């Protein structure tokens, strides 16, 4: 017909302030990266460190009707900082209640050290 | 000649672990994003809880190197988190700090607003 909704055939210019959705991606990926490469073996103040972490990004996350589903989350569901296994586990079951919420699948929590660390074992990323 | 070093050119498959350029990018987009959207006046417990945001952020950001370079620079120069304004331009100007150290121009703080909240005046977001 003329104009389009989708963004990529609309708007070109990169450095313009994040949408909701482009916040959303950036976010995911600070969060995810974040925990793929957090210790084993954290020590106690690490440990306590990263869950006041995540608890101050549920403070401070300006998109606020995706502030407050967080904040709920946490409080049903503190996060697991204990190890790494536990941490990144616990981040893609998160990132999974609101995939859902939003009507997108589920993504499959075996793959989380190859999408955020390693590289998937077919060498697709190299 | 036939390989190439522009990444853009050889590797394709957007789902992969970010490097140390692209976790930068996203990274400074979490945090300009946040800066912009906080409080114009803040409580003191907001102001308290973003500094310790930005601390926590310097010790579990994954390159090495870069959250040394972070750490140091954060005990020289505390966060001014006291409003909306000293903490957009506070973030700007430490964000310049590590765009000189790597050889890329100064960002003209002037613009914070229009680059992460607003748009540009001129439209050419919409
Ligand atoms: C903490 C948080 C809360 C949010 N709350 C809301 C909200 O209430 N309402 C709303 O409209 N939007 C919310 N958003 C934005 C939303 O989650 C999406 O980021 C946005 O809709 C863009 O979706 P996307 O399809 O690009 O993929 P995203 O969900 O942004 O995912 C980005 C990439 O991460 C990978 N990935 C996907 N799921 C997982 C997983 N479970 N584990 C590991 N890797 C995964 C995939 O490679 C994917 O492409 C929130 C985002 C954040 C960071
Ligand atoms: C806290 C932190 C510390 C880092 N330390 C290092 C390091 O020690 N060594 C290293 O090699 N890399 C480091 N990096 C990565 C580096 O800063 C860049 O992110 C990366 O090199 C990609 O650069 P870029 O050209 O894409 O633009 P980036 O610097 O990533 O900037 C992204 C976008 O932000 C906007 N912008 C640029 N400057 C400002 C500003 N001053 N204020 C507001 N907006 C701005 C521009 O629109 C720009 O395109 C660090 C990143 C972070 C987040």
């Amino acid at each position: 017909s003329m104009r389009t909704q989708q963004k990529r055939d609309t708007k070109f210019r990169e450095d313009x302030p994040p949408d909701r959705e482009e916040l959303g991606r950036h976010s995911w990926a600070v969060l995810h990266t974040l925990a793929a490469y957090y210790p084993d073996l954290p020590t106690p103040e690490q440990q306590q460190d990263m869950a006041q972490f995540i608890h101050l990004f549920s403070k401070f996350y300006p998109x606020e009707e995706x502030a407050e589903d967080l904040r709920k989350r946490l409080a049903r569901n503190h996060p697991d900082t204990r190890t790494r296994a536990a941490f990144t586990q616990w981040l893609x079951h998160l990132h999974n209640e609101v995939n859902r919420k939003l009507g997108k699948p589920d993504f499959d929590x075996s793959k989380v050290d190859e999408r955020w660390r390693d590289g998937w074992k077919d060498g697709s990323x190299d």
